[PDB]
């Protein structure tokens, strides 16, 4: 013979979430990028506001690119100065939007994505 009781209580790893907005990283979306938009084009109008950490240009349903800043503060100002900052003749408008993630990723250094923070990669 044998006998035993089995009991348990609901348990989840997830923790209370929050819509807390504000991050050093900002999702920049170029509007009507008829002309090729490289990290330079951005960092060019971005630097004028503050130091830039890195810029990753991806192609997902529209020429997009994420730009990170030293700290959040800088992001606040930069966001504005860039918010609606026309780059080309009535076109290539900048559409900044506090990205979801706070940290970015850069496989390698190229026109697509550039990493200023660490300019030392290939000591060829």
């Amino acid at each position: 013979g044998s006998s035993g009781s089995s009991g348990k209580r609901i348990t989840r790893p997830g923790n209370t979430d929050d819509p807390s907005g504000g991050n050093k990283v900002l999702l920049l979306s170029i509007q009507n990028p008829l002309y090729p938009i490289t990290v330079d084009v951005l960092y060019t109008v971005c630097n004028p506001v503050g130091k830039v950490q890195r810029i990753v240009i991806f192609k997902r349903n529209g020429i997009q690119a994420m730009v990170e800043f030293e700290s959040v503060l800088c992001a606040q100002k930069a966001k504005a100065a860039l918010n609606g900052a026309d780059i080309y003749a009535g076109c290539c408008t900048l559409k900044i939007e506090y990205a979801r993630p706070t940290r970015l990723n850069v496989i390698r250094n190229d026109n697509d994505s550039w990493d200023y923070t660490k300019p030392y990669l290939g000591r060829r």
